[PDB]
């Protein structure tokens, strides 16, 4: 993509903008980010209702969080983080392939993309997520409070956060963690055995295991 490409663009995208939305700024940001081969492009808390189409593709981190977007347009190829957090997206794209920072919490997703093996660390809280692909390896923080997970995932400090889901059974995998991961599953529809149950497991001297926030503090 050339220069004039992009701008022609950008220019094109933000006469259409509608009334309080900073499409202005947002054109002044990204010429700012291409004049000067930034590495990082923030469009974030700019009333946006859309994105341009070509964002300039060396960029390696995209906040564009605090909008009103619905879509992402393609992704960089090199982008390392992104942060698109509280919009209305119903979908991502395909991620770039080698991401290493997903924070999209406060959207309406239904359904997430493959997870690059990159990825260290993905805040999904607050979507309308049911199920989740295959987690990296290289996985340490997942933060998915207020989604729709029935089940937990199958299975370095790490910390799970499934607080306020849908889970009804707690999987003897969980049991089998180390005291190294911290999992919540705080205000889940558990059986109401499990934290009596939990309350005593955890709290015994001889316990092994994950670290587990069950309770609303009870």
């Amino acid at each position: 993509s050339t220069y004039a490409d992009y701008f022609s663009a950008w220019d094109k995208w933000e006469k259409q903008a509608l009334p309080g939305e900073e499409r202005d700024e947002a054109v002044s940001r990204l010429k700012e980010c291409l004049i000067n081969n930034s590495d990082e492009l923030r469009l974030d808390r700019l009333n946006l209702s859309s994105l341009p189409d070509n964002l300039p593709a060396q960029i390696t981190l995209l906040n564009v969080s605090y909008n009103q977007l619905t879509n992402l347009p393609e992704l960089p190829v090199t982008l390392k983080k992104l942060y698109s957090a509280s919009n209305k997206l119903s979908e991502l794209p395909v991620l770039p392939p080698a991401l290493e920072s997903l924070q999209v919490q406060h959207n309406e997703l239904e359904n997430l993309p493959a997870l690059p093996d990159s990825l260290l660390t993905m805040n999904i809280s607050y979507n309308e997520i049911v199920s989740l692909p295959s987690l990296p390896q290289a996985l340490k923080n997942l933060r998915a409070t207020r989604n729709f997970l029935t089940e937990l995932p199958a299975f370095v400090v790490r910390e799970y956060f499934f607080d306020r889901n849908q889970i009804s059974h707690i999987p003897e995998s969980i049991l089998n963690l180390r005291n190294e991961c911290s999992i919540h599953i705080s205000d889940n529809p558990l059986s109401s055995h499990a934290l009596p149950a939990l309350q005593r497991l955890t709290s015994s001297p001889d316990y092994h295991g994950p670290r587990i926030y069950f309770s609303m503090s009870d």
